[PDB]
């Protein structure tokens, strides 16, 4: 227990964000770019795991691509970019303890997601353009996982994305309350594993499962309308997780009243 | 050996459990719930798995799940949140100590209980709210287990709360006795791994398995009288193993006499 | 670093025969949780052998190997006595002149009794908890019980050397590193080799007829069948902790 | 976020590079030699890998494949020796960072790309005078491996080199950010399983595909212009991720305006 | 880099050996006897593994054994014992550096061989005592294997030890270049899956699997006269995989250029 501390560091890192969003759009926005890139690298991974293993009419798929999808926040975490979904809690606790306003953490979380998005689109432009989703498992579990993402009733989609970002914001503030990087990356495998598995989702890595379907010439099970859709029920239950859940839950934890 | 020392370390952090909850209710009680919550994303998980290797008829299944459940507690530590079976070690050594008093550990025994069991409702009712228990394997995962449970006699349960809480607990002992944040993860995915699969009971997380089961309208298996009388039961069990060996183990080993 | 290495061990020969001097109590709860401690992993790993044995799997005795960790794990983390590494420490710091052959005995004889407590002690409350009353676990306890009362006396005294060779090495490493995750992941090593290779812990084993005793389920073993298996592999235990780890540790650090 | 730190610590290497080069061609090129023997050695053992999967018919071989390939950048990293496709990365950076002149990287990139050419060469022979693909289904997955990387659309091969160039410098970006040795390679594990069982491409390993593939008298359809195409294509994909994403990219987070 | 200082590391381990060797021949060949029983039992264990999935027509087999091998050279470093190919890199760096005589080099090289050989021998006594070769597929797999080693051709098995010895040497070599004992063992265990899935061949590890044949009565069909051959095949392949490849390129990575004051790199 030092949850004051750990309050500290959230509040600090809230501050140093909007800091370097007031002093340079280019360097949040990029950034942002890098993190929303390297979670949907994590996508690419499992979805192609996904496509081998339900060919084969495996009883593990969910389970190995739980366990194979670390890459994604570990990968942010470690270099540092700024990921939308850790900002629902970081911004949060900082607004929460004074160190940022309310005005701030909107900003905050516009320009995260919108630059989230653009790796994303970057990210599926050149995935499409490898070859890779022309034809066959690959391209059929991306499509067929995009569909079934579109369709989905806005309540589970809602709550499955509140689960998702207490398991990624809590993934975040394990990051903050230890000193050594490997435990970091071994928490952020086990949360990871955690969510994916359990059937969670996280608005971040559906931006590459829609950005690989629709510039896919051979998928065409999805539509931009059908991404927004999910996109905006899962950001909303993001949203929810990670700030009424984890950043209220670590303001409360660490405020000295 | 440093027995002496870790009972020390002991009793300070008993001494300090029940000066926060002195301090404030609130705090104390959100970090038992955030505990409970953490514990019941470790059933989420692990009983996804259990329904899909079920229904494949797996004999790795009850494997896989004792490999995959090192999330519960490794959050809890991570995050220095309040487990009830973690204090029931912690407040009899402190006790047998001199540290805090019979009272104190039966306040502080209550309070993370019913903490966690609030953690664990939350966490049952957003898990019903995804949809991912309306039918289908993990459903009927939930729905059996929970009925298997209420129906076990009541020295079997108990005793299965005893060896499951030697485990919990040496492995916060464990955690108590390294500096390496990576070696007290690796000794819970041990313990945790050891006892799930073997099948000793945690009553925290019981909880989580008992409020998934009550607020899923799919589930109409178990019953709100067997619940109480699992939780008791596992809960005894718990607090024997905690606090008869562990806790008064560890102060044997250390006491200076 | 052999010589610092061997310090180490002779200071914690000495360290064990003090610990028992000041008070019994203290000494035969360390060595009962130690002895619950390994017992722990044979509860976990026979688990293991039931279902996938039952499961006609050829990986069984893979599986049971990686799962065993624990049991050194939780002994080495926890600093408690374990018979089977104190033939190592105590052979060197008796070799070292830290301490007495009649020390030596005499922690050997208090920790392999106090392992042996908390054995009964695990045996009795797992089979409360009725997981051993009938089915796959039950019968892989019973069947494992009876076919190693019934192995040639030979067989398991060079078993019993083997296994302590890599529990008293596993032990060897834990002092020679200071950090906690290496001394696991090298007791995760040679506790996988020693399980999977076949090679017999005399602690592990009071386990495995502690359940088998308290079972009211039907087995071959009995007791005479119990202290023959106990006796054999505590020798070879004993042969392989001394004879091999704790002498020749001490060879190598001795500045003579 | 250290970017202002870790810019510098990759120009930093930029210029230590560039010195190296110009104070012992030799030093150079045994460093880079060095580490193109280590990738291939990745090369070998997931080929072997291939072959046994594959000849089993197994639905894991890719993924088995990319868990495994981990050896071949850890190698590099662990030894500190010179790899053309870190280098894409770095030298970028340290040039636009003006640490290094635009006449250093082209010469930095092209010892090094001929150096971990040499070190494949050398496998290659000593790997064939083993005498383990005079025949049989690892000897068979060289062949038909070589043989359709060789035979694959410039484009697709273009993508899929960028893709792995991210993963591969982002790994070794990775390592500039953090002080732990086992958060390294667990990072460059989690990369390397990536790019790997994703099926993107690096040109220093597909060096040591072809060395194998023509220095073994064991008939394919492969040929020194399908070779040289091949790596013209993917080391020009693996140079854009390099240099054009992550150089780039990590110079504009780092640099101070 | 840091090249200068590893071979300053080597160099200084190299000159701590002979040191050791000319001090006391006894503590020599019991540190050396260790390290030959330690990877010995490396073997026990997958071989044991290589028997039961073998019988049973798994295709992970060659895999599992790679993936299950990290304990030879993890027990070796942990307790800083003598393995012979070790020496290959570490004396010839030390020697090339100017710090031990080719003498120097020679004679750790024959002890600790035959030091590793003694430990393999106790080893294999000690494991066939145990009844668990008399028979079954365990006993098989180190039989077929002992046979097969002892008839492959000489080309084949000196390239096998070249690449094996590169893996075991650079494993040894980023032992030296880290002070993490994790990131030590977990290197080891890359590099041994490496070796041993691929199909490489240690020498020592040879030793082990003739001298449980030696012992094994379940007949040897093998020849003191086969297993010599496959011994000098390899230890000579692993001489060049550890010397004239590791040996001489961290010599050459880490030997500042000035000195020149003997010669000239460019
Ligand atoms: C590639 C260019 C990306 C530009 C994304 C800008 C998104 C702006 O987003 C807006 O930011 C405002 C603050 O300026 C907030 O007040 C608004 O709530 C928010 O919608
Ligand atoms: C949601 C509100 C939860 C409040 C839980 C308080 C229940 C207290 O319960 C009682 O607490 C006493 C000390 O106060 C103890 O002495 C008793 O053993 C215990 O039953
Ligand atoms: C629960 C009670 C267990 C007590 C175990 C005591 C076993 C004593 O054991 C004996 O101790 C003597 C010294 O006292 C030594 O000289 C002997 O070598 C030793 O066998
Ligand atoms: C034995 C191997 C020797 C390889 C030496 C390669 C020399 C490369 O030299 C470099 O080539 C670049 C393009 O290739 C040019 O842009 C640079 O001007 C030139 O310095």
């Amino acid at each position: 227990r030092a949850h004051k501390e750990t309050l500290d560091k959230l509040t600090n890192a809230a501050i140093n964000k909007i800091n370097l969003l007031n002093t340079s759009k280019v360097k949040y926005l990029v950034s942002s770019a890098f993190a929303g890139l390297y979670v949907g690298i994590g996508i690419l991974l499992i979805f192609t795991i996904g496509g081998l293993l339900t060919d084969a009419g495996s009883p593990m798929t969910k389970i190995v691509m739980g366990l194979s999808f670390a890459i994604a926040l570990s990968l942010v975490i470690m270099t540092g970019t700024e990921l939308f979904t850790g900002n629902n809690m970081v911004m949060s606790a900082g607004m929460l303890n004074k160190g940022v306003s309310i005005k701030d953490t909107s900003k905050i979380w516009a320009y995260s997601w919108v630059g989230n998005l653009i790796g994303a689109l970057v990210l599926g432009i050149i995935f499409v353009g490898t070859g890779l989703v022309d034809k066959g498992p690959v391209a059929e579990f991306f499509a067929n996982t995009a569909a079934s993402e579109a369709s989905m009733p806005f309540t589970a989609l809602f709550f499955r994305g509140i689960l998702c970002n207490i398991l990624v914001c809590v993934s975040v503030l394990c990051s903050f309350r230890t000193n050594s990087d490997t435990a970091k990356i071994i928490m952020i495998f086990l949360c990871l594993f955690a969510f994916i598995t359990s059937g969670f989702e996280h608005s971040v890595a559906n931006m590459t499962i829609y950005s690989v379907s629709l510039f896919s010439p051979t998928i065409s099970t999805v539509t931009i309308g059908g991404a927004i859709y999910n996109l905006v029920a899962v950001t909303l239950g993001n949203i929810v997780g990670g700030a009424l859940f984890m950043g209220l839950g670590t303001y409360i934890l660490g405020k000295e009243k």
